[PDB]
C-alpha cells in the first residue's frame, strides 16, 4: 500500500448532508469536509478509532441547512477551520482561493471555485482527479438552488461547465446533500445526463429551469447562515467519559478504581459468573442482564451507574436498557472483568 487514501462519507439525516472523512493511510493525517455540528462527537469518535490526526475541516460554502462542525471540532481536537476567502465567514484559520492546496500527509485537494449556489462554493479535487467533492455546486443528476446566498444561475452554470465538467469523465463526484439514498456520482454521468445543465442544455435553458423550481423558503436559512458566517459559533461532566463511535459512553477504568464509591456498579454478567474465577469489583452488585430491565426500581437516581460484565458487550446492552428506562448518568466499563483483571485492578 503506503499513502493509500482512507475514505468515509457519512450521511447527516437531519439535513441530508454528506460529510466527507479523507486521511493518508501512512501517516493517519486527515481532513473532514462539511462537518455537522450535530454529528461532531460521532466524526470525533471515528476519527479516533481509525487513529487519524484530524488537520482540517473544510467547508465547501456557507450552509443554510446546518450548522458547521468547524468550530466546535477546533476547539475539542485542535483541527484547523478552512471555507473559502469569498464565502464572507469570519473566524477560519485558512481561507481558501482557486488553486490552493489542502495537504494532508502526502496527499492533497486542490481548490477550484465554483459559486452559483452561494458566491463562496468551492469544489476540491484530489490530487490524482479520481474524485472532487462538488458541495453544492453540482448535486447527483442536479443542482444547489440559486435564489439566496447571492447565487446566480448564469454563475452556476458558468462554474459546473467551466470547472466541474472539465475533470476527467471517470472522475467520481461526491456531492454535499442528497435526498434520494444516492451517494456518487462522476464526470461523465453529468455531463451526459445531468437534466438541468448536461447534454446540449446552454446557460439559458438552465436559468429558465431554475427559475421555474419554486422550492419552499429554505427552513434554516436564518440561523444556520449567520453561525456559519462564523464557522459555527454557537456534555457528561460526572467522570472522564467518552462516547464509541457505536453510540456508548465509556468509563476511564482508572479514575472508576478510584473513586469507586461515588457510583453504583452494576454487575449484568449470570450467577455463575459473578461468584467465578474473574471475581468482582468491591460492592458491584448483581443485576443478571436478562432481569435488569424489569428490576430497574431498584437502582437509585442519585448517583452515576456503571455498567460491567466479563468483556464489555453485555454491560454496553445495558447502558442502553437503564437510558430507555430514563436513567441518565450511565456508562460502560469498556473491556470489562477481562481487562480490569489484566490490569491487576482491585477485586472483592
Ligand atoms: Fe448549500
Amino acid at each position: 500500500g503506503s499513502h493509500m487514501l482512507i475514505f468515509r462519507q457519512l450521511f447527516d439525516q437531519q439535513s441530508s448532508t454528506y460529510t466527507y472523512l479523507l486521511a493518508d493511510s501512512t501517516t493517519r493525517e486527515a481532513v473532514l469536509i462539511d462537518p455537522v455540528f450535530e454529528q461532531v462527537r460521532r466524526d470525533a469518535a471515528l476519527i479516533e478509532e481509525l487513529g487519524l490526526h484530524l488537520l482540517y475541516t473544510i467547508d465547501t460554502h456557507v450552509h443554510a441547512d446546518h450548522v458547521t462542525g468547524a468550530w466546535m471540532l477546533n476547539r475539542r481536537i485542535g483541527s484547523r477551520i478552512a471555507i473559502s476567502a469569498a464565502s464572507g465567514a469570519e473566524g477560519a484559520d485558512r481561507y481558501l482561493s482557486h488553486g490552493d492546496k489542502v495537504e494532508f500527509g502526502t496527499r492533497y485537494l486542490t481548490v477550484r471555485a465554483t459559486p452559483g449556489h452561494t458566491d463562496g462554493c468551492i469544489t476540491l479535487v484530489l490530487d490524482n482527479e479520481t474524485m472532487a467533492f462538488t458541495g453544492d455546486c453540482l448535486l447527483i443528476r442536479g443542482t444547489g438552488r440559486t435564489d439566496f446566498q447571492r447565487g446566480d444561475a448564469h454563475t452556476m452554470f458558468r462554474a459546473v461547465h467551466g470547472q466541474i465538467f472539465t475533470l476527467p469523465t471517470a472522475c467520481l463526484l461526491y456531492p454535499a446533500h442528497d435526498y434520494r439514498g444516492l451517494t456518487v456520482t462522476s464526470v461523465g454521468e453529468e455531463r451526459r445526463f445531468n437534466p438541468r445543465l448536461g447534454g446540449e442544455l446552454c446557460e439559458e435553458d438552465f436559468t429558465g429551469y431554475m427559475t421555474n423550481l419554486h422550492l419552499p423558503h429554505p427552513k434554516q436559512i436564518d440561523v444556520a447562515v449567520p453561525a456559519n458566517l462564523k464557522c459555527g459559533l454557537a456534555e457528561p461532566d460526572w467522570a472522564p467519559l467518552t462516547c464509541s463511535f457505536a453510540g456508548i459512553w465509556e468509563i476511564n477504568a482508572q479514575w472508576l478504581e478510584e473513586n469507586l464509591r461515588a457510583v453504583e456498579i452494576v454487575d449484568v454478567r449470570e450467577p455463575e459468573e459473578f461468584n467465578g474465577p474473574l471475581g468482582r469489583i468491591p460492592a458491584a452488585r448483581l443485576i443478571s442482564l436478562g432481569e435488569l430491565a424489569g428490576r430497574t426500581a431498584e437502582l437509585t437516581k442519585d448517583r452515576p451507574i456503571v455498567t460491567v460484565c466479563r468483556a464489555g458487550g453485555r454491560s454496553a446492552q445495558a447502558t442502553v436498557m437503564l437510558r430507555q428506562a430514563g436513567f441518565e448518568r450511565v456508562a460502560n466499563l469498556p473491556g470489562g472483568m477481562l481487562r480490569w483483571r489484566a490490569e491487576g485492578r482491585v477485586v472483592e
